């Protein structure tokens, strides 16, 4: 007679992994899905990086002094830093936010000067607080117009767009300390200025108060802005209190940002940055932080998925023994084999078919259900330092939403990946012992341990023909039904 | 002897489809999930639209010259055109938005006429640049006060909401573009407009400035809205540069709604109006346009999403007859499962009808387990835009993005699981079927390895048909099948 | 010879699921998954609640006399009646709901008095709106500036943050009803109010009309705030129609919130609150209200969700059978069992291995993919009395987008693991049945219906033998051999 067994691999260092019935179940491989560490380095390719030293983008792009070297830059992801400072007059921005946003979304400072006519008022104002060298200055695309001999006229200037593209334009009105100031300064009791198109209108009364001391001033700028669509027209009429333009910004649209670090930048190559740093793209989860740009993995609040890439795990038990309840270390070849006891010796060899098959089927599995990755550019504020209400909650709530439904769907998919793969593996195990089964007629017996007893005398050339598939049950048809019976 | 087999039906020509274990497999029926494609029409049943044709719902509701066919209108949905322009005095409306939305989603233009008492002043002011035919004119449900003679009184005037619904006023404020036309046209040197209830104010100072010329006037006009509770008072204090009201507007609550097209309307009977033109919703998912109105299929990204209908497609061994280890049989229609059996008689071959309406039932109906049948969705928020504004519409561009990225990965998911199920359904029907009709016969035939069944005795038409029964007996058979055997 | 038989247990009432490939099934058991309904009281355990009575939040904080006892409060969650009012003078709230928000989420009405010193002004003022008792009062956190003698001189006044926290400043501008009105109140025709800080400022200049009648007055009073960081400095410029603060409120960081709700308040203990009252939080999902507070189950649409507890529920039909289409109504120590008819007698016992392993798989199954609770504390708005335009549509919509894709995740999660739970009772019991079979090689055949006939004689002890997995084949494999052929 002899002997045949049919087994599975197994290794002396398992994983633990999650599945839908199992709270824990031990498997022979795993990977782990959530990238959970940076560097601390931001990579300057492929992305154009803008480091912004000392300067944020609103003062580079009014042109406080001390950002000069920003003049006519561009980028695809702008890094404030924050230890950047204001270094001239004082101003305030209504709705700062939305002008920020969108100077950082246009991704670029290309500046166009227009030539202007200011009749009877004198141009080129400065101030201390603004110091450029030795000399008082100001902003370099801001003109701080203020009255000529006894007289400030009324202003009334035109200019239109011919172009092709949108123009956009920042001015500003000037709010003096005390009456004796304004009346100083302008001629009128009261200034006014009106900003407007085709077909929008904008109008600013100063204000007159003392205000805190801010580089020796106590007076303050508010800044607003207009766009010119093609083919429109601006008008600009004003009583006093105008900080005029000098030209217009060119708007563009695309794929630009701006971000809130402190990491250094490096030279190095990287899809994805963070304010942590760069992270690598190659799984499917992060776990860094939900501030990204580039094409970066989704934003999950676990720490750790282990998915399954292999069978599961057994120990091999301490007279040949198949794969019930009982694992082989020694196979090195595949994932199945066979064992076999005869007159010649003991011997074992390993399936391919089966084998291929399992790692086909193992193989590019998390591929087949989620996105590769995803491109995200320009997105909402997800960090504040001041108290708003109404638009920081709504905002919070989204995030909180969005992270929330993410992770409980990485959960879910985990879970449901691993199911099947152990499903897949023990269904693999099961076909070949059926087919080694069906291929032995009535020649064998189960041993009921997954191990065949064949009733025989079978060679080497034999088992090999059993391995193979070519194994004919007529040729040893009587002797087996003699020894069996 | 005899030899029975066991198989199942294959197609000339399968579709692909995609599995949580295989990217790429072939069954014999598939079915599209996604709608892709529109007829490029609106329906006009039985939604009511309503075609704004070259009017703006504001410009309507404000009662622009060429805009008067509109007065009193009823709508399901307003349909606005690109073609649509003003033709009367330049305005302007902070919180334009908001105004809209409130007016197209109250869904009526029903104006009331009050009777206001305007002392000391004129009425019924023109303008150039808004002509009634021949004659200047104005807005129809604004009244433009001036002064009479040399004189503008302060005005106050009060008008109290005895109704049981709310009501709506549109008012105000013009804006002269030189002090000597402020001078002129009221007396007083700077105007003040006072519009407040019980729980509510607003106030207005006009501002004086030149502006682009539009159809003549260098001036505007800025509009401004009030809703009276029942049971509250209005109150107008004001004393130059206003625009008073005529009457009210009533304002409902329904599922009324404004969209953007271009798409003509024609008769015909849609639920689902995209901007595109209506849409069928037999399918879950659809890809024309995330703007919907009505029962709508959920929008996705995906292009097309198959959603496997039948078995998986195994072709015929061109080569004694053979089972179901991987081969299909091409000569069955009458069924999914059946039998084939050699026998001295001849061959033949047969269909079961319970396994394959087994499989069937399963089948049918499936996808209607987890998706509900539609969602109905009437007044949502904006999804285009046209002017840049900075913190507002990025929120409302960041939930659009987040909601259409989690529904086309609910989709995918969807899909790949309902095709394993299937797949792992139809197999495990033809396992259950091979292991009863082995269990049917117990000691009188053995597995041949290739899903057939040898039998060791004379089975004749009826013995084969008692099989395809389940009324097989094996006792009268069994002697001599173990004397076959051995 | 002998009769062995395997079977599983059945109920006489079952109930109807819902699974993945089944439109309703009926199993032997099943839990409720969706909470339905409240026994309307809030309970005043473990969350700290204050009832609001007949006073808003604002008028709490503003100094309402009637809400006088509301003064250094501190809360965990404030509960608003629908029966609260105003008793004192007419005022109005730009940005309403943002600083009902701030305010709610601060968590405290903790006040400071600070010395702040008017020269040349009257203090103190009063009006018959708001009585104090019998005589005339006003809001006890504000102070109600008027000229003294004949004139109202300019106001300088400054309040430095030298705390280490912020303080949140409220402050008024008074809006006469006409132009004699605001001249015997503040000497200038024209009255202007700056309060500003070294980064904020703002400006407001009153408004002069008659408005409608509310408790005997004309006027109406704009309510602003104003919050200083530590370092920075308060600087209130006026010279009329301002309703200086008299102190400030200390602000924080927590997990405070607000309330709309009419139902008592009970001493007990919840951990989840909701308008309609206090829920249980043992179930993953509710279906009372979408406005929670603490660790409260998910919001869904569905008001009835069925999880599968049991195996399938088989009636049994009318010689013992297996489990082929036929339940065993009279087990009830075991889940799956034998059924042995004898020369001796019939019999039957339970296999606890099979029954054990069943329910260690069922038991914890909800566990393994969704938490247990998620704890949210303070959130948007989600219901409405006046329609306002662009963000509370962007509100409805968000709220709408998520209670639509959590509704779907928990239909989608309850039918998978029906299918699962099914799926593994039916595998555990054809493993049972496998493992059967294959302890007997020879000796026996199946015959069709879930039974094994066993062709020698086979007593109590080679029943007993055959259940606990002792049984040797070879004893009586030749007399089984003789029997069968
Ligand atoms: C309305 O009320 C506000 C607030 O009370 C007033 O604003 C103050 O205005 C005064 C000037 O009028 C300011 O005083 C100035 O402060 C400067 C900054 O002080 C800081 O830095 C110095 C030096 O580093 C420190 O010693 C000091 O502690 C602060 O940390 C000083 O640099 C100025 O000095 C100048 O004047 C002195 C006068 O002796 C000279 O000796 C100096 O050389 C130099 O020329 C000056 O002292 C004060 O800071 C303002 N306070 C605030 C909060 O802004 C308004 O003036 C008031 N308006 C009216 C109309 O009354
Ligand atoms: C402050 O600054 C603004 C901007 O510069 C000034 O606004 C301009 O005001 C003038 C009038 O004061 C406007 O001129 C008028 O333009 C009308 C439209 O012009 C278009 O159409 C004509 C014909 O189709 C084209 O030829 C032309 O190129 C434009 O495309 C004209 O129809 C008007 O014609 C009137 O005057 C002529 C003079 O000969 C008469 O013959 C006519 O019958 C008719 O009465 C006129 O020319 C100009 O358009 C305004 N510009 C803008 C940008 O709005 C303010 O006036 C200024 N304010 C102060 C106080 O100085
Ligand atoms: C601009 O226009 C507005 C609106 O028309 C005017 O506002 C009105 O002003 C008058 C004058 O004060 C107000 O009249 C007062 O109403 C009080 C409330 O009335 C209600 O309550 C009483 C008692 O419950 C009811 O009987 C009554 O029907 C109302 O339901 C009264 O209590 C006042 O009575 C006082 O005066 C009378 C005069 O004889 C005395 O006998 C009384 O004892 C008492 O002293 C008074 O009648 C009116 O309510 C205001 N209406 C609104 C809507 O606000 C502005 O005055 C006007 N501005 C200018 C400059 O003209
Ligand atoms: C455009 C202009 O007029 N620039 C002035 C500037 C302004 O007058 C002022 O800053 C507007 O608020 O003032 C400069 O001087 C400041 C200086 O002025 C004296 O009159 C005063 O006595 C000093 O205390 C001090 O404030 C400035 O450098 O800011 C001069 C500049 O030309
Ligand atoms: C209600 C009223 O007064 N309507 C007037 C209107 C206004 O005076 C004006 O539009 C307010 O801005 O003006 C109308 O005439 C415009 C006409 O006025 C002349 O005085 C001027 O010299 C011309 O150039 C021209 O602007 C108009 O039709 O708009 C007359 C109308 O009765
Ligand atoms: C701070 C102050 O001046 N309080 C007054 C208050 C104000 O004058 C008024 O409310 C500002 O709008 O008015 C009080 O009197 C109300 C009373 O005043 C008479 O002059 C008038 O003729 C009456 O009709 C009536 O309005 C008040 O109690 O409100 C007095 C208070 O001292
Ligand atoms: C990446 O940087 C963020 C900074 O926002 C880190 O998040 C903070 O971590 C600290 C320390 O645990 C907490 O006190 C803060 O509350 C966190 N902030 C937020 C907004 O969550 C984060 O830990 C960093 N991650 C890595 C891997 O370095
Ligand atoms: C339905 O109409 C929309 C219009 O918004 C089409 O979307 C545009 O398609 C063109 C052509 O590919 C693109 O250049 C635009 O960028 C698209 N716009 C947006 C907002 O996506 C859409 O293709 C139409 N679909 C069908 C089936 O006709
Ligand atoms: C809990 O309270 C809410 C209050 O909003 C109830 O919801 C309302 O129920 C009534 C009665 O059917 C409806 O007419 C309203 O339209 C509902 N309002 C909303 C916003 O849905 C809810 O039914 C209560 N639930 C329980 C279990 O008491
Ligand atoms: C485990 O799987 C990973 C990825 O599938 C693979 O790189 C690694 O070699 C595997 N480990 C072993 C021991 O094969
Ligand atoms: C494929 O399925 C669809 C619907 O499921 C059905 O209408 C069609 O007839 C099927 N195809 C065939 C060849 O039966
Ligand atoms: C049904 O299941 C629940 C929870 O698993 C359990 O409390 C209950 O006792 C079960 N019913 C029966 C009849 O065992």
């Amino acid at each position: 007679t002899a002997t045949l067994c049919l087994g599975h691999h197994s290794v002396p260092n398992g994983t633990i992994v999650k599945t839908i019935t199992d709270d824990q179940i031990e498997v022979t491989n795993a990977t782990e899905l959530v990238q959970n560490s940076s560097t601390g380095k931001i990579c300057n390719n492929p992305h154009k990086v803008l480091d912004g030293r000392d300067c944020t983008l609103i003062d580079a792009m009014l042109g406080d002094p001390h950002c000069d070297v920003f003049q006519d830059e561009k980028w695809d992801l702008f890094v404030e830093r924050s230890s950047a400072f204001s270094n001239c007059y004082p101003y305030d921005v209504p709705d700062y936010a939305s002008l920020r946003s969108l100077i950082a979304s246009s991704g670029t400072l290309d500046f166009i000067t227009e030539s202007f006519t200011w009749a009877g008022v004198s141009q080129n104002g400065g101030s201390s607080a603004c110091k450029r060298g030795p000399a008082n200055g100001f902003f370099s695309r801001l003109n701080w117009l203020t009255k000529s001999g006894s007289s400030y006229p009324l202003l009334n200037v035109t200019m239109p767009n011919n172009y092709n593209f949108d123009k956009l334009y920042i001015w500003g009105v000037h709010h003096p300390s005390t009456n004796q100031e304004q009346t100083n300064l302008y001629v009128q009791a009261s200034g006014r200025v009106t900003v407007s198109t085709r077909r929008s209108q904008q109008t600013i009364v100063p204000n007159i108060g003392s205000r805190p001391w801010v580089r020796g001033q106590s007076s303050r700028i508010s800044i607003y802005w207009t766009i010119v669509k093609p083919g429109d027209v601006l008008v600009i009429n004003s009583n006093g209190n105008l900080i005029a333009p000098r030209g217009f910004f060119k708007i563009r649209t695309g794929r630009s940002s701006i971000m809130r670090s402190d990491a250094p930048i490096e030279t190095c190559i990287s899809e994805c940055i963070t304010p942590n740093g760069s992270i690598p793209n190659d799984k499917p989860f992060q776990n860094v932080n939900k501030i990204t740009y580039g094409a970066c993995p989704k934003y999950v609040k676990q720490n750790t998925l282990k998915l399954a890439t292999g069978m599961r795990n057994v120990p091999e038990k301490q007279a040949i023994a198949g794969f019930i309840e009982n694992g082989w270390e020694g196979m090195i070849d595949g994932w199945y084999g066979f064992r076999h006891q005869n007159s010649e010796g003991t011997g074992q060899a390993a399936d391919l078919k089966s084998t291929q098959a399992a790692i086909d089927q193992i193989n590019g599995k998390l591929n087949r259900v989620i996105e590769k990755t995803n491109e995200k550019f320009h997105q909402i504020e997800k960090e504040f330092s001041e108290v708003e209400g109404r638009i920081q909650d709504l905002e919070k709530y989204v995030e909180d939403t969005k992270v929330d439904l993410w992770s409980y769907n990485a959960e879910l998919l985990v879970a449901l990946e691993n199911q099947h793969t152990i499903d897949l593996t023990d269904s693999e195990m099961n076909k070949l012992f059926e087919k080694t089964r069906r291929q032995l007629r009535e020649n064998a017996e189960d041993m009921g341990n997954g191990c065949f007893k064949i009733y025989h005398k079978c060679d080497n050339a034999c088992i090999e023909s059993i391995r193979n598939g070519t194994y004919d049950h007529d040729i040893y048809r009587d002797e087996a039904l003699n020894n069996r019976f």
